[PDB]
């Protein structure tokens, strides 16, 4: 639960 993620999508 983290907003990594999103992060790695938007990179």
């Amino acid at each position: 639960l983290k907003k990594l993620w999103r992060f790695l999508k938007k990179l």
